[PDB]
């Protein structure tokens, strides 16, 4: 209802945390708001879009298949695996790995398409490699989510993570199939996807990879414009702050209903 900015704030004074967001562009790339852009927020599940672009751009480089089946133990799997636990026996195919992780969060997923990156350090040099010099993974699900307060470790800020989310679905980094693949994964998410559309108005677009950690973390990444098409790219993090997770959904909620009301800026 008021202005998206100060909007923004008054969510920060409610939950008594530190909020950082940016409203970005997609195809031009020019931030229309920001608020905290340059400060770290620890990714959470919302890695696992960017971990699955390595993965695109490694079956780009003909280095790996998304058909590529993988097997594992019982014991290589972690907490919350809602798919990988019912595949021990035949296993899972490297593109199947990647929907698990995005669309259903699958912890062990994340962690099986983690080795074939090369680690939170693979993950880290493709990163640098592809121009994001901030954002760093340091360990492996679901250590990543502890967020200890003044620990850069597993962080980005939301500037570094819209610029790197445009990179990988526009830029030709990665080839037409793969983007469209990557898109698809995140209008594919089952845990707050159709949530979110439940109470968006008609005509809104919506594609989106959340997160939640410790110390009240809560992230979400999406893409989201009227006409029924992606127009901007809006990456909101949440952190220390006490208050329950439905009023920390309410707040972000908030905020793109500033959003919505003040679109055309
Ligand atoms: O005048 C514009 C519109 O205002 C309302 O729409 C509401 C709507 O009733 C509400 O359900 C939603 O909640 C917002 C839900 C937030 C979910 C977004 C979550 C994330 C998505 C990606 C990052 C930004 C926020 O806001 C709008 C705008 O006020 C009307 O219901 C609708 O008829 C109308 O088209």
């Amino acid at each position: 209802s008021p202005q998206p900015l100060e909007q923004i704030k008054l969510s920060e004074s409610q939950l008594s945390g530190r909020v950082g967001m940016i409203e970005m562009d997609l195809a031009s790339g020019r931030t229309l708001t920001a608020w905290r852009a340059d400060e770290r927020f620890p990714m959470m599940s919302t890695f696992k879009v960017v971990l699955c672009g390595a993965v695109l751009a490694r079956v780009d480089a003909g280095d790996e298949q998304l058909e590529r089946k993988i097997h594992y133990r019982q014991q290589d799997l972690v907490d919350y695996s809602p798919v990988s636990e019912k595949h021990l026996a035949d296993g899972m195919t490297v593109g199947e790995l990647c929907a698990a992780a995005i669309t259903m969060s699958d912890n062990s997923a994340a962690n099986l398409l983690l080795a074939t990156v090369g680690g939170p350090a693979g993950l880290t040099a493709f990163l640098r490699q592809i121009g994001d010099n901030v954002t760093r993974l340091d360990r492996w699900e679901t250590e990543l989510n502890e967020a200890l307060p003044g620990d850069a470790r597993d962080t980005t800020t939301p500037a570094s993570m819209a610029a790197t989310l445009r990179k990988l679905l526009t830029s030709q980094r990665l080839s037409a199939r793969s983007q469209r693949q990557l898109l698809q994964w995140m209008v594919d998410d089952r845990v707050a996807g159709p949530l979110i559309r439940s109470v968006l108005p008609a005509g809104w677009f919506i594609a989106d990879k959340t997160g939640a950690g410790e110390r009240g973390a809560r992230g979400i990444v999406a893409l989201l414009g009227p006409n029924n098409k992606a127009e901007r790219i809006v990456v909101i993090y949440l952190r220390d702050t006490p208050a329950s997770m439905a009023e920390r959904n309410q707040q972000i909620a908030g905020i793109g209903a500033a959003l919505i009301e003040h679109w055309q800026r």
